[PDB]
């Protein structure tokens, strides 16, 4: 499967196999982790509530989530097709789709989008992604 | 029943258990939560006084929360019909009526409104959020 | 009885009877709260001084204490009849009558108040209900 | 006796009693509060030094601190008469009347005096109490 | 005696007997406090190094101790005559000529000596005080 | 194999053996660095999840890091030889090459790069190189 | 006199010729001669030296003070730094030490801010400070 | 004679020749040689070598002060910025290792900034910056 915003516990527990995370596959069911959720994992998240002590474990599980987060299917929740917007601009800037999409952005509102509202609302952290997404939206 | 900030507890109690939080029902019934309350629902609170400690089950919590205030009536306290007005803007935008109708917010008041009291008094945390209901609210 | 200012703590237990609040009755007693302390009451004062440990019992319990502030008879108290100016205002707005009283205020000083000031000095807490009661202030 | 400037440990544990703070009594003994010392009262002082832990007794305290500094006999020590000053403009006010004099001000030097060092210095707490003197002081 | 700078630990140990202090005798000695220190006592000192830990006391303290700086003859170290200046402006301004003449201020330096130092390195700590004195500087 | 980029844990064992770090194996292992987290190593990282308690042994990991960026195999990685950009400036630029690469900067866009982005996202700690770098792209 | 260059010896008799013998051993252990004795901090006094008490820390300074101001500066003080200083106001002198540590001299002195001389110099007390800046700048 | 190039032996019998014998172990263990022994901090020496003693450290940074000033930085110091330092003032070439390290040379100090020298170079005190800044500027 691979419409992740649609996947069940089910589904999160298998991926979390195929990745070699099975220690923290219990953890994930506890908790009632979906894909909406997993899409919007934090790093406090990961550390308290799923026990996930090692922030180098933490890097290796974001490394595997923006790979996941990258070649996902958005078609179920993003209208304007923000995805192909994004991949159009650089390949790993189609991981800030859900992010984009769960705070209401589309095609028609890029540019009015702040760079601290990719920081705080989107959870675009590289400044270096966030510049090169504003200046593409201006230029519309 | 659909009318949330007319619920008592035992609605709150019902709608606890079809969002499947039947583990919290005693807990909600102690501190007697009610539609009003439940509206105005603070992450402190359910990890301080309900006990949902774990972030992950509150931001379960929130996103069945923002689906009940999105599509709830608000007519017995909406007078001035503010919800449609946010939900013309954008559907998920009517989730903010009780809270801004709770601080004496209107239609007529919408264009005075500056977005710290957006943040501080209606609760509208998203930056995204503020800044589109700014904009609509000065069209006017 | 419903000149709340000149209650003294019998009048307090009563109130606390009728809104269900038999359980801190004791706790009232022991502090000896009369009308004034009570029209004064803080969330810090509810929590260390009378064991309101829930932060959503006391949520509760300001929500009565703001329909006793709403209607009370302030006769005793308020020479410029304070209240009923704020109340045609907005009823949620004659809650404020005795925090305003208390520091001198009357119709006469309204227009010399700062936004500040209501914050510091009155007890104001929602930005928006200071902002509409001062250009009200200013529109006389 | 009214005098309360001129007061010795005897005269304060006569008021103490007077007022229902008997149990407060060998505190202010053993701390030998006099009357300047009970004039210039900070709520620090009352918490730690005295052992007045409760917030709402302490707020009562002050309540009968304030009318006895109001209706006090300062002939001992205001040697402008700045006390009917101050009551001149708000029979509030005349209960600032040691605060001001215990740092020299009078009548001559009070258009001198700043809002800042009415808090820091006087111990006027109420913005809008602050506000009024400066007004009347720069008028004369 | 009055030439308090150039008290040794008798002439200190005497005068704490006179004003009460017993209590605080022996700490005083075993600290070696003379004169100079007794005019620079700080409230850092008195809490920790001495043992005064009631504010009351230290605030009971310091009024002896301002009486003293009053009456005191400084014609030890005071080459200008500074304390007769400040005498000349106000009476209880004599008290800093113990605290401007450590800093090597006399009466030809006043005219550059600003608030803050006055603050930090003369020990003003009134503001109504620094804001005359300043004022009768500049006057020169 | 000198293409740590695409360094298994295997071949980072290999290395910790020839740095004389042998000490270190079993830590690196458990936490299953290869040579993509080896790149992004943090000081913050090795001390807690890594057991490298002393700063000096941290400043020698640092040292032979460094020395194995500078003369590292970035053909599987490197698109616009980036890292032959950075070496012909200076050759101890070249150990920037993977934290550039890894925010997915190139040749192309290094006149958009800014000396903030160069610390908080291609981690480039020392002021002279950034503003060495800086000043390069700045006159192509 | 020269006490930049005093060893430790010099420094335990000084110890005992102002009433300080009770920390003399702990001066000795931690082998304080004129150079740490000049620079020493209220820090230092408080944690390595074992003088809990602040009022005895300002006694010491106020003894150490003294030993600043009449010291014998020639053998580090070429531009006679501390005479400029002390034709100033004679409690300027103690400064001598901390000014000549930091490599300055008469030719530096109108380049030098304030937050130079809190810092680098060790002149806490801003009417000193603001004495000295007035002076270096008239020249 | 050559700081920049000394081994672990090196530092040890430098360690000796200074009196800290009693360090000799810690900076053994630590494996503390030329490179390091340049670079060190008040924190590596506190925390990690277990000098407690802010007064040692102050000693210890005295003589290491010393090593830096007069070493041969022949190996690591193409531009010869030690001695450019050195003609401007003598305490000033104890900084040649933290601005060698960095890739400065003579070419490049004109374009050096107060900040970069303090957080970069570890010129601590705020005088030296200002000297070498004006300095550099005048070329």
């Amino acid at each position: 499967s691979n419409a992740v915003p649609s996947w069940k516990e089910a589904e999160v527990q298998t991926w979390l196999q195929q990745i070699g995370f099975s220690k923290y596959c219990e953890s994930f069911r506890e908790q009632q982790v979906d894909g909406d959720l997993l899409l919007r994992m934090t790093e406090e998240e990961l550390q308290t509530d799923l026990g996930m002590k090692s922030g180098i474990t933490r890097k290796r599980f974001f490394r595997e989530l923006t790979e996941l987060k990258t070649f996902a299917n958005y078609s179920t929740c993003d209208r304007s097709n923000l995805a192909d917007w994004l991949g159009s601009l650089d390949p790993r800037f189609r991981q800030y789709t859900y992010g984009m999409v769960s705070c209401g952005l589309d095609r028609s509102l890029l540019h009015r989008v702040s760079e601290q509202q990719m920081l705080e609302d989107c959870g675009i952290h590289l400044g270096v992604h966030r510049a090169r997404i504003l200046t593409a939206a201006r230029e519309m």
